[PDB]
C-alpha cells in the first residue's frame, strides 16, 4: 500500500 493503505 504505497501510500494506499
Amino acid at each position: 500500500x504505497l501510500g494506499a493503505t
